């Protein structure tokens, strides 16, 4: 069927106006338009309102009206030459508004768009015009109820996937291929088994934002996984990962748990979130994922097995702070999408293309990162996360094969 692409003048416009991510929705949607793939598209607009009230509504779907006015009133205090008043500091600090989440001019129409990217993205699944809708402008998966988190002003994701669910039993799986745990999100369906959240990602000690892996509690027990509560125990997912893993080895890791979540779920809808820094090449410099179609690139082996599923998916982009990689990845995830969905094959040239952007892909101008891949706790993890999948199963009322589940593994 049809893949849908999130787009337009001032989405863009919006979604390259922060100060942390600067162009890179620029450099991503050019690098996506320099290989052809715009034609193979279904533009999708973002999402507008008729009033404020009505956008209001929308995002306190989630959010607290309060710090939805707070983030307004941050954005009316940057534009102004008037420093904030002490009262003015302490509003903003209380939200976490300052330190990773400052303030900017255009902090909540740029937090916003994601919003209006997101919700038109799972409108075009739930009305059947798209099987598949990339944004590339949304992802931000730390944003709290009342908190930013992690450059995360707005959680798109929760509200997307409030639509999704509340659209016609309904359950989405939300997975998370950030190198961060997927906490705001987590959180938000923490008490439902109706949206199962599997998050992927790197723990250890100090490292952002410090959840997804053994829960810390005064007793010398054993630590173990938080997984949900009430009618969401056990729906959700966590694999926390050791620092330098390779694309073969985060492939193994995921590859049966996403089998095993799609066949025992049986999802109506899919939502990916496709964060970038797990690319070796990340500033960050914790995982050594590629972007690499022959080692099969961990991303690409995750997005295919996905749409092999033939579920409505939603992919999402996130984190990613090497701009041109970020686009590199983000262009074969949106190539195989076509392949995948389509059935058409696109053939990429392994040069970037000429296009205004080219400057920024050097200094080898190819395709492939530039990176050489050189030279278990996660068995452990994969028999957890078994016994995790058959609670949830057993006090969800679902049946499946357990026999063929457990062999994925
Ligand atoms: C405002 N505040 C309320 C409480 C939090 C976060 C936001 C929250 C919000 C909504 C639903 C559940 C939860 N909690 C319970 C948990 C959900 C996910 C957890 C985890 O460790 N997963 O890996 S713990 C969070 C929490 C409680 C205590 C310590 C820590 Cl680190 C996190
Ligand atoms: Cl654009
Ligand atoms: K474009
Ligand atoms: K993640
Ligand atoms: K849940
Ligand atoms: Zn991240």
């Amino acid at each position: 069927m049809s893949v849908g692409i999130v787009y337009g003048d001032q989405y863009r416009q919006l979604c390259c106006s922060s100060p942390k991510f600067g162009d890179r929705y620029a450099l991503v949607m050019d690098l996506i338009n320099a290989y052809k793939l715009i034609p193979e598209l279904s533009r999708v607009p973002p999402l507008q309102w008729d009033s404020p009230s009505r956008m209001y509504e929308a995002v306190t779907a989630f959010h607290s009206t309060e710090y939805v006015d707070a983030l307004k009133k941050l954005q009316m205090l940057h534009c102004e030459e008037k420093e904030l008043t002490a009262d003015d500091e302490l509003l903003m600090d209380s939200f976490s508004l300052n330190y990773d989440c400052p303030g900017f001019p255009s902090v909540f129409d740029y937090s916003l768009a994601a919003v209006q990217g997101s919700l038109a993205a799972a409108s075009a699944l739930i009305c059947r015009h798209c099987e598949v809708v990339i944004n590339w402008g949304g992802g931000w998966h730390h944003a709290k109820r009342s908190e930013a988190s992690g450059f995360c002003y707005l959680n798109d994701i929760v509200l997307a996937i409030h639509r999704l669910v509340s659209s016609t039993q309904t359950r989405v799986l939300y997975v998370d291929l950030d190198l961060h745990h997927g906490d705001g999100v987590e959180e938000a369906f923490w008490y439902s088994p109706r949206v199962v959240t599997f998050s992927v990602h790197h723990a250890s000690p100090g490292f952002f934002p410090g959840t997804g892996t053994w829960n810390m509690v005064d007793n010398d027990k054993l630590p173990i996984f938080l997984n949900g509560a009430g009618r969401g125990r056990f729906s959700a997912f966590n694999l926390p990962l050791e620092e330098g893993i390779n694309d073969l080895d985060w492939s193994n890791a995921i590859g049966p748990i996403l089998d095993s979540l799609n066949i025992v779920i049986q999802p109506s809808y899919v939502v990916v979130q496709c964060g970038a820094d797990c690319l070796a090449t990340d500033p960050h410099r914790i995982f050594r994922l590629t972007n690499f179609y022959p080692s099969l690139s961990g991303y690409l082996y995750a997005i295919k097995k996905i749409l092999s599923w033939k579920v409505p998916t939603l992919i999402l982009g996130g984190g990613g702070y090497n701009f041109p990689d970020t686009a590199r990845l983000w262009t074969r995830v949106t190539a195989l999408t076509i392949e995948e969905v389509k059935g058409k094959k696109m053939t990429i040239s392994p040069e970037i293309p000429e296009h205004s952007y080219f400057s920024r892909y050097g200094p080898d101008f190819e395709l492939d990162i530039d990176y050489f891949p050189h030279k278990d706790s996660i068995q452990k993890h994969h028999r957890r996360i078994l016994e995790q999948l058959r609670n949830y199963a057993d006090l969800n009322k679902l049946i499946y094969d357990y026999d063929q589940v457990y062999q994925l593994y």
